[PDB]
């Protein structure tokens, strides 16, 4: 069902949270080789999460589930904010700009924390 597809998407999201926190520790410790690999892993995870979310939204639309569509439109918009910040973070790492990397990292954490009540609402709406 769409509900079980959202639970699968939620687990991919939690995987990115786990890898992100490990990446943050590596960055603080100066282990740039690890950071580079975690950033590659996160990019793939975010790509997979984004695709699952789009399929879920499209399915809610085909089902006529107006409330779930509203919430998923809001959630996918927030996802793109987080994705844009992530990409800026990757660029900061490439450029060796640790000040910008720190900035974007904290921003991504706050964008992600804010979006959590909506994430839970979607599970209940589908
Ligand atoms: O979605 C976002 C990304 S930037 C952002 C920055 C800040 C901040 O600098 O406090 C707070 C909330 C925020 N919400």
């Amino acid at each position: 069902s769409v509900k079980s597809e959202y639970a699968e998407a939620a687990a991919v999201g939690q995987e990115a949270v786990a890898v992100f926190n490990t990446m943050k520790a590596a960055f603080q410790n100066g282990d740039k080789e690890a950071v580079a690999q975690y950033l590659a892993r996160l990019a793939s995870l975010y790509t997979r999460h984004e695709e699952l979310l789009n399929r879920i939204l499209e399915k809610a639309r085909r089902e006529g589930n107006k409330e779930a569509v509203t919430l998923m439109n809001e959630f996918t918009a927030t996802f793109q904010t987080g994705k844009s910040i992530f990409n800026a973070m990757v660029a900061a790492f490439k450029n060796g700009d640790d000040d910008s990397f720190e900035s974007y990292l904290q921003a991504l954490e706050k964008v992600t924390a804010k979006g959590e009540t909506l994430a839970d609402q979607i599970a209940k709406a589908l």
